[PDB]
């Protein structure tokens, strides 16, 4: 199951980003979308599911593209956008 079940609601994820310091560069609703929270420290960011962290967002990165590059064998990731995606990615 998910590691942290309590944000695998996407409207609760997208609840954190409320002090988001990259809306224009990396947007909340992509984020959340992919299955991450805002830590609120910083630009850290956190899947719900493998807990897998994200900082140092450069603008015009894509959230889902990210969680696939770094962590491919996340669950989530997988049920979500299957694995012709994430292979596609590497
Ligand atoms: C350019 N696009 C961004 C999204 C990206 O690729 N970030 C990578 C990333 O966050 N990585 C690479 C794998 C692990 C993770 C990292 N995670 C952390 C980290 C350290 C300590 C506490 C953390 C808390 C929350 C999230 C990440 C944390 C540091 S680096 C990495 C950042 C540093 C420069 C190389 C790339
Ligand atoms: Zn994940």
């Amino acid at each position: 199951g998910p590691a942290f079940p309590g944000m695998g609601s996407e409207e609760l994820r997208l609840a954190s980003f409320y002090d988001w310091p990259l809306t224009a560069e990396v947007p909340p609703e992509l984020l959340a979308a992919a299955g991450f929270f805002h830590t609120g420290h910083q630009d850290k960011v956190r899947c719900f599911f493998c807990y897998g962290g994200l900082q140092s967002w450069k603008r015009g990165d894509d959230p889902w593209t990210e969680h696939a590059k770094w962590f491919p064998g996340c669950q989530f990731l997988l049920r979500s956008k299957g694995q012709e995606y994430i292979n596609n990615i590497h």
